[PDB]
């Protein structure tokens, strides 16, 4: 694709979000890069009104894969990179077991040189001193596998896939997301063969920031499809 010719190198990323959780109105920014080369992101985020109201291990699947490291042999199954620089809309429902649940809209899209990723979230019936709104989380991402699949009626992709966040007290707090991109311009896309996106996490603090804030280290890569 033309698209895969803007990610030959590092390439800087803005993202911004808005969020209402139960009426909790928050925001956050994050700024960094990223190298589909490698597959590797490096981002900071700060929460802009105060203290973020939901644990930041919660937003990381919210806040590119466009910067996916897919084989050479799978770069004809990259429907990501193949949307750029139009971009794509990425939509997911996010249930938390036992507790409330996420709707997400978000466009990821060239501004100037610039990948940016502008989401709106909200939440809704979540559960007073329950896991999310009583911060019961660890601060860590356990590393995971996401299948996609092409939607060939909408021109896009699905994915269904689940995330494990750890609780304090040793349980584990299910994650399930429904996930659907669709290309924002009319150019031709790459629809895949199904296939994977393994994804690698860590998760960090600057000890010179007093914000509420997450430094976040991220690498993906596409699997699933060999020679």
């Amino acid at each position: 694709s033309k698209g895969e010719e803007l990610f030959t190198g590092v390439v800087p990323i803005l993202v911004e979000l808005d969020g209402d959780v139960n009426g909790h109105k928050f925001s956050v920014r994050g700024e960094g890069e990223g190298d589909a080369t490698n597959g590797k992101l490096t981002l900071k985020f700060i929460c802009t009104t105060g203290k973020l109201p939901v644990p930041w291990p919660t937003l990381v699947t919210t806040l590119v894969l466009c910067f996916a490291r897919y084989p050479d042999h799978m770069k004809q199954h990259d429907f990501f990179k193949s949307a750029m620089p139009e971009g794509y809309v990425q939509e997911r429902t996010i249930s938390f077991k036992d507790d409330g649940y996420y709707k997400t809209r978000a466009e990821v899209k060239f501004e100037g040189d610039t990948l940016v990723n502008r989401i709106e979230l909200k939440g809704i019936d979540f559960k007073e001193d329950g896991n999310i709104l009583g911060h019961k989380l660890e601060y860590n991402m356990n590393s995971h596998n996401a299948y996609i699949t092409a939607d060939k009626q909408k021109n896009g992709i699905k994915s269904n896939f689940k995330i494990r966040h750890n609780v304090e007290d040793g349980s584990v707090q299910l994650a399930d997301h429904y996930q659907q991109n669709t290309p924002i311009g009319d150019g031709p896309v790459l629809l895949p063969d199904n296939h994977y996106l393994s994804t690698q996490n860590k998760l960090s603090k600057d000890p010179n920031e007093k914000r509420d804030h997450m430094v976040l280290l991220e690498f993906v890569t596409a699997a699933g499809i060999t020679l």
